[PDB]
């Protein structure tokens, strides 16, 4: 089998993409955030307590005669940007793109943070990384895409992300019309759960590459490229006037620059981020300080490979025995 689904921005800025998801019988579609930096696929529910639903859609799982309680299952989440979400577990139908996943726990909240109100557009997650990192206790569930592997005609998925512009979810096969040239595979760890992986270095704007390990994760709930203080730095000095903000939480350049590429290796192949998509925009409307797209992971404990990053290529996700990560140019 196969799926395919078309990822939309939700705002002008790409700070998250939604995808459609069937869950239930009859369907419940909901638009969710497929995250490849976690493992629990939750969404906003009929559960969920009442002023912390803003606009999202909802999964009413007395509506669907293929719920089922997992009986005693419980599940709590706490994501990196200190947003968190926790409830009970209902087992149900999952289609996403034309795949369906019978039995496929769908965790259902009933508590979530004011980021998560605050936003209407995401009505839950659907999480893309290994199963180890699952939150369901006492019986740690097992993600989509881990449940619909045996069936897949191949055992991946790829992430081929728009900037300003949708973008495509593929399930099980591999669309060779949707890069340029080939794609590199490299090598993955999955000790901490993650699609884990090492850049060979980094090259700002016209620059000469610069060959050097960056241990960092493949992460598609992330939106921003998160590095050392030394390469974030190195780009940012590139441009006039930027500066690291304590007060706003990160490097902000004028609204007025033209922005450096970027460039990331990927054993010796290179993928080019270009200048503009490292803009997100004034800091606060009508400001002049524009917020960067290159931010420093100091303070995170793990580099982080997001959506700035991976909307410049199209990125397998390889599942087979040893997992692996590919990146192509498109």
């Amino acid at each position: 089998s196969t799926g395919s689904a078309t990822t939309t921005p939700i705002d002008s800025l790409d700070d998250a993409y939604i995808t459609p998801v069937q869950i239930g019988t009859p369907a419940q579609t909901l638009n969710l955030d497929f995250d490849t930096g976690s493992s629990d696929l939750w969404v906003f529910s009929s559960e969920t307590t009442a002023s912390e639903v803003d606009g999202q859609t909802i999964y009413t799982p007395s509506k669907s005669t293929t719920a089922k309680l997992l009986s005693g299952a419980t599940w709590s989440i706490s994501y990196g940007d200190g947003s968190s979400s926790s409830g009970d577990v209902y087992t149900d139908t999952v289609s996403v793109g034309g795949l369906t996943v019978t039995g496929q726990a769908v965790e259902s909240a009933k508590k979530v943070s004011s980021s998560f109100t605050e936003d209407s557009t995401i009505d839950g997650l659907l999480g893309l990384a290994f199963s180890t990192l699952n939150t369901v206790s006492p019986t740690q569930q097992k993600t989509f895409f881990d449940n619909a592997k045996a069936s897949l005609d191949s055992p991946v998925f790829t992430a081929d992300l728009g900037y300003h512009a949708p973008g495509t979810y593929n399930f099980g096969f591999i669309d060779t019309t949707a890069y340029t040239g080939s794609i590199t595979y490299t090598a993955v760890s999955t000790k901490q759960g993650f699609w884990e992986w090492t850049s060979t270095g980094y090259a700002v704007g016209s620059g000469t590459f610069k060959s050097t390990s960056i241990d960092g994760i493949a992460d598609t709930g992330t939106t921003l490229l998160y590095l050392p203080a030394t390469v974030v730095s190195a780009y940012w000095a590139q441009v006039s006037g930027a500066k690291s903000s304590s007060s706003v939480g990160g490097y902000v350049f004028p609204c007025s620059a033209t922005l450096p590429s970027f460039t990331f290796g990927v054993g010796s192949a290179r993928i080019v981020i270009p200048g503009d998509y490292i803009d997100f925009g004034p800091i606060s409307t009508g400001s002049s300080s524009c917020f960067g797209g290159i931010q420093s992971s100091a303070g995170i404990g793990i580099n982080i490979f997001g959506d700035v990053a991976l909307k410049a290529a199209f990125v397998v996700f390889n599942g087979a025995t040893t997992p692996t990560l590919g990146f192509a140019s498109k």
